[PDB]
């Protein structure tokens, strides 16, 4: 049943080659340089943030079948996050496509131009997370005005991803925000209600495995103390908010397995002062590393989701797209523009890395 169960996970070559060509170039200490080498062959998910990226997924997915015909078993993972007014509860978001201008018309196009390319490589098992923050906006952000009008944008594009990408080759995990965010018990029934909507108005899709937490954010998976920013939250990592929120899935109908992102939950507590602050969040290190083998029935794996290194948001005020959360105390600054290689926050996640990088473990 496990899609991460029988293969390995390809690491792609645009995060190694900004470490490599980027990174590397900039460190001096010949271990920490080591280090860097190891984190570019860890396996994180290749992001289509805009449509401009489809070539990217298709050259992957290339090189994966000729890995695979030479004897590999490699699957890609890749996270489709282009909705029309995306980010919806932003100050700012660097979305390409509006709602108001063509955008769920644009959106259609790039979930085809998606579905060509899985279809066209029908021979590669290819892992999907599906629109990061949008479906949890739904649940706690209708007061926002932007996001109260993207409401019926974003439930049919949805609706469009999951059923035109419900192909054999392919599982998807909808974005499920994390235990600060979905895992309060206020929002349980509200968000249960509407995954398990999305998934029974698109015909219980066989492709929909489940869901995916943590994404770009910093929880741990499972800790003996609560840090004192989740304070009075009871689900205050990602195992409670996940055991608390699979079995209201499937009490309607939707029997969710879930995928977590430990790509930068290594270092707990983290430098966060309040939960819901997530921009390149300092005291933050690179966390458990991809596995199927994560000793629990409801997670099918931990994942590298969000690719440690690329920045969340700038923290320049005067420039485009800027949102105030990236200019906050607990934010690394300064910091660059949303995707793009931020030098010294990849140093933070190796240096506070757990397991570390930095360890040497060598026999003859």
């Amino acid at each position: 049943g496990n899609p991460f169960e029988g293969v390995q996970l390809w690491a792609n070559n645009y995060y190694r080659s900004e470490v490599h060509t980027l990174a590397i170039p900039q460190i001096t200490d010949p271990a920490l340089r080591a280090a860097a080498s190891a984190v570019a062959e860890v396996p994180s998910f290749m992001w289509l943030d805009t449509l401009d990226k489809t070539p990217l997924m298709e050259q992957t997915l290339a090189d994966i079948r000729t890995a695979n015909k030479n004897g590999g078993n490699y699957a890609g993972q890749f996270v489709v996050y282009d909705l029309p007014d995306r980010d919806c509860a932003a100050l700012a978001s660097n979305g390409e496509y509006s709602i108001a201008d063509g955008g769920v018309a644009k959106y259609k196009n790039y979930i085809d131009t998606i579905r060509q390319i899985v279809v066209e490589y029908s021979d590669i098992r290819t892992l999907l997370v599906i629109e990061p923050d949008s479906l949890a906006n739904l649940v706690t952000n209708l007061g926002t005005p932007k996001c109260a009008n993207a409401q019926s944008a974003y439930l049919e594009c949805i609706n469009y991803a999951v059923t035109q990408l419900n192909l054999p080759n392919v599982a998807m995990y909808l974005d499920a925000g994390h235990a600060g965010w979905l895992g309060w018990p206020a929002n349980q029934d509200p968000a249960a209600q509407l995954f398990a909507n999305v998934y029974k108005n698109a015909s219980s899709p066989r492709a929909l495995r489940g869901l995916a937490t943590n994404v770009a954010n910093y929880n741990a998976w499972s800790i003996a103390s609560p840090p004192s920013y989740t304070s009075p939250n009871p689900n205050y990592d990602e195992k409670h908010y996940i055991e608390a929120f699979a079995p209201l899935l499937r009490n309607q109908g939707f029997d969710a397995k879930f995928i977590v992102d430990t790509g930068r939950n290594g270092k707990q507590p983290t430098g966060q002062l309040e939960w819901g602050h997530w921009c390149n969040v300092k005291g933050t290190g690179f966390g458990v590393r991809p596995t199927a083998n994560t000793g629990h029935e409801l997670v099918d794996a931990f994942v590298w989701v969000k690719p440690g290194g690329e920045s969340d948001g700038t923290s320049d005020s005067s420039a485009p797209r800027f949102d105030s959360h990236c200019a906050l105390p607990d934010a690394l600054q300064p910091a660059p523009q949303a995707g793009a290689w931020f030098q010294a926050y990849f140093v933070q996640l190796l240096t506070n890395a757990n397991p570390s990088f930095l360890h040497h473990h060598h026999h003859h």
